[PDB]
């Protein structure tokens, strides 16, 4: 079994010189050689097995990526574990390896407009897969977007999807939140459990806006902060608006903060496509039931050099507990990658 940093990272013998990537969320990451396809391929160690939380994940997530097959979404290629539950300790996951992300692109290199022009049509096109499988992402942000040598973008790290559920959709105020603050839609500081489309639309904007400036564009520091960076921006909600939400802690927050206006997107950004951020401006609506929608997104003037949607697949086969069964779960998800 060969070691990466002391741990055992035991993916011999297909998967020859390692090299050690990050210990990202949880869990260790490297690159390796594929001795089958001629190819080097990424693979992360996972060892949820002693946390129910951590199974659901793990469990979530492979199901998801093996549900799915569309070329903006990453590919599991194998998945490496003990041949017995009982020995069964950790699991590998191989997928493509991919030369950058996002974010990383983002804080070293300015993005062309046709650079962005593409990068969001491949993040809608992968979208609108995820949505047709009625499944929500919930995590969409700059280090989940991966992009080989060729700007091929591939949509990651489904650990924090769902299956949507929008008539559950409502919660209390300040209900607390796992996904990352800063692509949070104003709704889930208000209202929301994240069980609708139109919180990954939310984060998509935020990418947009954060791809045209490499700044993000709403960088709360807390909870709230990030519903008064948005609204610095979009100004007060309308009247229209708020009598949406009846949920009257939040009615009342909302009607407790002083007036602002709305900040011109041009004057955010003086450098872009104002077809961009007429797009731009439809996917960050405070309103999440007048938020565009992903395949209108899509069909927007902005993307239309790409636009075609006999080539922008759906799902075939959309969605609709102790850890001890979620162990027995993750090994017969994973069963088709074992000899046999």
């Amino acid at each position: 079994p060969e070691m990466v940093r002391g741990q055992v990272f035991d993916v011999g013998p297909r998967y020859t010189n390692l090299s050690y990537i990050g210990e990202g969320a949880y869990g260790m990451v490297c690159s390796a050689y594929d001795n089958v396809n001629k190819v080097r391929v990424a693979i992360k160690k996972i060892s949820p097995f002693e946390h129910q939380t951590y199974c659901q994940r793990t469990l979530r997530e492979i199901k998801i990526l093996l549900r799915f097959r569309h070329e903006n979404i990453i590919g599991i290629n194998d998945i490496i574990r003990a041949p017995t539950i009982e020995q069964m300790k950790d699991v590998y996951i191989v997928q493509d390896l991919m030369e950058t992300d996002l974010y990383k692109l983002l804080k070293t290199q300015h993005l062309s407009n046709d650079h962005i022009c593409y990068f969001l049509y491949q993040i809608l096109r992968g979208l609108k897969y995820i949505h047709s499988a009625n499944v929500l992402h919930r995590d969409l942000k700059p280090s989940n977007l991966l992009l080989n040598t060729t700007c091929d973008l591939k949509i990651c790290d489904f650990g924090l999807a769902r299956v949507a559920d929008p008539d559950h959709d409502h919660t209390g105020f300040l209900t607390e939140y796992v996904a990352t603050r800063w692509y949070r839609a104003p709704e889930i500081m208000l209202n929301s459990k994240g069980y609708t489309k139109s919180i990954d639309i939310w984060s998509v904007g935020c990418i947009l806006a954060e791809m045209l400036s490499n700044r993000p564009i709403f960088p709360g520091k807390h909870y709230l902060d990030q519903l008064n960076h948005i609204l610095g921006i979009l100004g007060s909600p309308s009247q229209e608006d708020l009598n949406c939400i009846i949920n009257l802690k939040a009615r009342n927050y909302l009607l407790s903060l002083p007036h602002k206006n709305k900040v011109p997107w041009n004057r955010l950004f003086p450098n872009a496509d104002s077809k961009a951020l007429d797009l731009l401006d439809k996917m960050l609506t405070f309103n999440p039931h007048k938020r565009i929608e992903v395949e209108q997104a899509l069909a927007h003037p902005y993307l239309e050099q790409y636009y075609d949607p006999s080539d922008e697949p759906i799902a075939e086969a959309p969605f609709k507990l102790p850890k001890e069964k979620l162990k027995e779960l993750i090994f017969e998800e994973t069963a088709r990658f074992q000899p046999g």
